[PDB]
């Protein structure tokens, strides 16, 4: 009988209980005991769910109040001193590191540690931060979270497998603090290993027989000298006095690093065969006698019902290489990255809901697959699964002939402007006559809003009253900008709740959930859109508010759009067609929008792709350069239908060559000399500080726009700043 395994379970709660209790604790409404009681109730509920589903290997220490990497930093005393001088008990040191700390000496405003994207998932972890003076050690009176949680589950009669981030990944994903700029985190390895060993011994003494030790940096391009550290670390940790170690990898391909793990004393490995099924043969063939192979075949980052027949076949290949006794059916990664429970959806059509599985359902999928490859009769589940998979692949939701046919029209001309920039600029100058050092802003501006969204969705106020409120907000914002004297304006987007869902709602091919929440960072969660089929845009999405904003001023009003790659990356994508295809479909839908904007007189249009870098494939090579090419192609498909006098803008927070590939008229960036398309380097503060910072960037005149850093912060600050920025632009004129 082949075992089933889950690498981690989302902890937010089916009703976002974790968010509610933590935010209550932070605002003084709940006590720390109330906090802890809710956490314990969440963990117990999630363990019992997993046991009842029949999962064999059930994780502990996957729970967190904020972030699991932060939890380890607190456990190992990677705590910078500044957080320690306020008499905070350890759980409050933890929160102080995660979210910062303010006290009424002058006031304290101690900033949080940095938030970092966890690989290419949509989760963010708190950066481990080390100094030359870091003394790594266990903190017994803080409680040892993985020991305590292991024991809690055991007392419920649930044997679990503690999960911790391994020492190489933990140090390598961390960074040197300000006061220790030359420190290489990985150099700290000999100092941290004794703390890992101690932790593992305490887990063993409590009854833990296996531990999942995550080494996800093995899917990254690692220097050779980092590669050798795996043999060192794991030779030091393995022994009679510790649990068996299952070295766990996800999100990518470990083959370039196989030599690093081919002679390890660990008890087994886990690999992600959803993202990289093709590494199976080579990773299997380095397993030593006795080592087990955990085959990650149930996607931990997407919401589609698994094809039981294909997932079992992947598992059956593993079984053929190393033996039925040495394979485990697993989720590809932690279920951290999926929503909690499909059964909470109250509005989804049953046809569509038949195609999905969220975390709770994925528990049943790993069990049924495990039974299937072990020889049990599960033909009824197999048949029902095959029926769902079949229905999806034949549905019209998925296949729209017009979109298919439109994809066949994509070619170079469709992704190229009618003329090159220099010629375009001469028509743009005749049209706008913008003065040199033109001034604009990047988008957002500074209460009552949701109040009016609300009575409108319940039909209490007409579309008529709703529109006048929107238009009054737009009005305020436009007049404010005019009185400051900005040259190119924005409307403020009071009509928009969310950069991606605002578009997804208005596009075919999308479905939406009531409860599909995923933790993004801390207590902040996202409810991503789902791409279910071929995307098209039946009609104008933004034209109305932009046309109204443009009508009350003789300054150029920017249209504002989100790009195709960002819409794709902050949605749950289809798993039946490539990312590329989904991006080009989005490019084409956005092209209709850009063209309608231009048609309605909105001939300055900003299109932002803030997710481009998060989507970078994890290793260098063909997949990465293909991604950068199609990403840019998709942007150009959206923006290349316009006349020469229409001005495409794009704004970047974050590689100059990719930016160049977009051929935008104006790029706002928050030493590429021979590049004609114009740039606004972000400046935001004195008029003279402005005067200084521009003067020094001087060291090209006709090419510089002036603008802030990213969206706007209180009215007096924005005003004073914006007004100072404009004054500075005028001197130079
Ligand atoms: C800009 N970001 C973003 C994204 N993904 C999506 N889909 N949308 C986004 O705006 N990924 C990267 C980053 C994530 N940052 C954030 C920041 C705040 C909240 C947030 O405030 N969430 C609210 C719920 C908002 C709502 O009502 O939907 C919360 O309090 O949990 C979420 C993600
Ligand atoms: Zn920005």
């Amino acid at each position: 009988m082949v075992q089933s395994s889950v690498l981690g379970f989302p902890r937010i709660g089916g009703q976002r209980e974790l968010k509610k209790i933590t935010e209550a604790y932070w605002s003084g409404k709940a006590t720390v005991e109330e906090l802890l009681a809710k956490g314990k109730e969440l963990r117990e509920h999630n363990w019992k769910l997993q046991q009842k589903a029949g999962v064999d290997i059930i994780p502990s220490n996957d729970f967190s109040y904020y972030d699991q990497v932060l939890d380890l930093s607190l456990l190992f005393n990677a705590i910078p001193e500044r957080y320690t001088k306020f008499d905070l008990a350890p759980i409050d040191v933890l929160f102080a590191m995660g979210r910062g700390l303010q006290a009424a000496q002058a006031a304290v405003d101690v900033t949080a540690l940095e938030m970092v994207k966890w690989f290419d998932s949509n989760y963010h972890y708190v950066r481990p931060t080390f100094s030359h003076s870091t003394e790594f050690k266990l903190n017994t009176a803080a409680g040892i979270k993985p020991v305590d949680e292991f024991n809690e589950a055991k007392a419920l009669g649930v044997q679990t497998r503690p999960v911790i981030l391994g020492p190489v990944s933990y140090l390598y994903l961390g960074k040197a603090d300000k006061d220790s700029l030359d420190l290489e985190p990985i150099s700290l390895l000999p100092k941290i290993l004794p703390v890992y060993k101690e932790l593992l011994q305490k887990l063993k003494e409590a009854g833990a027989e296996q531990v999942q030790i995550d080494e996800p940096v093995l899917v990254l391009d690692l220097p050779e000298a980092v590669q050798s550290k795996f043999k060192e670390a794991y030779d030091a940790l393995v022994g009679a006095d510790v649990p068996e170690l299952i070295l766990t990898t996800y999100f990518g391909d470990v083959r370039p690093n196989l030599k690093a793990i081919e002679n390890l004393p660990v008890a087994g490995f886990h690999f992600d065969f959803v993202r990289v099924p093709e590494q199976l043969d080579e990773v299997a063939s380095i397993l030593k006698d006795g080592q087990t192979l955990s085959a990650g075949v149930v996607d931990g980052r997407n919401i589609w019902k698994t094809d039981f027949a294909k997932a079992s076949a992947v598992v059956q290949k593993a079984i053929e290489k190393v033996g039925k006794d040495k394979v485990v059916v697993a989720t590809s990664s932690s279920l951290l990255h999926t929503p909690v429970d499909l059964e909470s959806e109250t509005k989804l059509d049953a046809v569509i809901k038949d195609w999905f599985s969220f975390a709770t359902q994925k528990l049943d999928e790993v069990v049924v697959i495990a039974k299937n490859v072990s020889g049990e009769d599960v033909s009824k589940q197999l048949e029902a699964n095959a029926a769902s998979i079949k229905a999806r692949s034949e549905s019209s939701i998925t296949n729209d002939p017009k979109v298919q046919e439109r994809l066949t029209t994509i070619n170079e001309a469709l992704a190229t402007r009618k003329a090159a920039f220099p010629e375009r600029l001469t028509e743009q100058k005749a049209k706008y006559n913008l003065p040199l050092f033109p001034t604009t802003t990047i988008g957002s501006f500074p209460k009552d809003i949701r109040i009016n969204r609300n009575k409108f969705a319940k039909g209490q106020i007409t579309a008529e009253e709703y529109e006048a409120f929107i238009n009054k907000e737009i009005e305020t914002v436009v007049r404010f900008q005019e009185e400051i004297g900005l040259d190119v304006l924005v409307h403020g987007e009071p009509e928009r709740n969310d950069m991606v869902q605002y578009f997804g709602e208005q596009l075919n091919g999308f479905a939406f959930t009531t409860n599909g929440w995923v933790q993004s960072y801390g207590s902040r969660y996202v409810r991503p859109p789902i791409i279910v089929g071929d995307v098209s845009r039946p009609k104008a999405m933004t034209v109305k508010e932009s046309v109204y904003a443009q009508s009350i001023t003789s300054k150029p009003m920017k249209g504002m759009l989100t790009g195709p790659v960002t819409i794709l990356r902050w949605s749950f994508p289809r798993d039946d067609v490539s990312g590329k295809i989904q991006a080009l479909q989005l490019g084409l839908a956005l092209r209709d929008e850009v063209n309608d904007l231009e048609g309605a007189g909105i001939t300055v249009i900003q299109v932002d792709e803030p997710a481009i870098r998060e989507g970078l494939p994890l290793r260098a090579g063909k997949e990465r350069s293909d991604y950068l090419n199609w990403a840019a192609q998709s942007f150009r498909v959206a923006t290349s239908g316009v006349e020469n006098s229409t001005q495409i803008h794009s704004h970047f927070c974050y590689d100059p060559n990719h930016i160049k590939a977009l051929d935008a008229d104006v790029v706002s960036i928050e030493e590429f000399s021979e590049y004609p398309n114009h740039i606004g380097l972000g400046l935001f503060p004195s008029k003279q500080e402005f005067v200084s910072r521009i003067e020094e960037i001087l060291k090209p005149a006709s090419k510089f726009w002036v603008n802030p850093d990213c969206g706007l912060r209180g009215w007096p600050e924005v005003k004073e700043s914006l007004t100072n920025m404009v004054e500075a632009a005028k001197e130079f004129r």
